[PDB]
């Protein structure tokens, strides 16, 4: 049992809800928050942007850090960083972003890595900014993740369109 309210059960270890992700984390304080990161942990915008605005920038002063010690991450790679204020840890993953021409395959390989943590908060991979079909994120997510992901989608338009035309 764990506090995460108001999902739809997709599958076994697969809920959905209509929740901004900063309110969430705020709200559950999860174990993990994912982040729809970049390779340079550069959180201008989408997700990123957002989740890093409700830290007051101390997300990007730890990423900085990061980057000056380890260089970029992969396309389809993640770090695990604080989460801050808004859960114990942030999980940042790097899907492919389309609107970069990068490959969409390894939006699998971007979801393995949830597969390291028992229990996520998490957005959809390489959906929104990242160009990718939501849909197709949401297929790629069941048939990757065996560990228990709390979605949580921004859009209430977006999220009807998911939940009924889920397979
Ligand atoms: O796939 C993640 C989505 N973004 C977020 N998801 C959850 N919580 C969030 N908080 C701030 C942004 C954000 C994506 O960017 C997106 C955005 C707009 C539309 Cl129409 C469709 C898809």
């Amino acid at each position: 049992v764990n506090s995460f309210s108001g999902y739809l059960k997709l599958t076994d270890n697969v809920y959905i809800k209509n929740a901004d992700i900063v309110e969430e984390a705020k709200k559950v304080k999860p174990t993990v928050v994912v982040n729809a990161a970049n390779v340079y942990l550069k959180h201008g915008g989408g997700v990123a942007g957002a989740l890093n605005k409700a830290t007051n920038n101390a997300m990007q002063v730890e990423s900085d850090d990061y980057i000056a010690t380890n260089g970029p991450l992969k396309v389809g790679g993640s770090c695990v960083l604080s989460g801050h204020n808004l859960a114990k840890h942030c999980l940042h993953v790097v899907g492919p972003n389309v609107n970069k021409g990068e490959d969409i395959q390894l939006l699998k390989s971007a979801y393995e890595n949830f597969n390291q943590h028992e229990v996520l908060l998490a957005p959809l991979l390489s959906a929104g900014i990242f160009g990718a079909d939501p849909i197709h994120s949401l297929r790629v997510c069941v048939d990757t993740v065996r560990t228990n992901v709390y979605l949580a989608v921004f859009d209430k338009n977006l999220y009807d369109k998911l939940v009924s035309s889920f397979l």
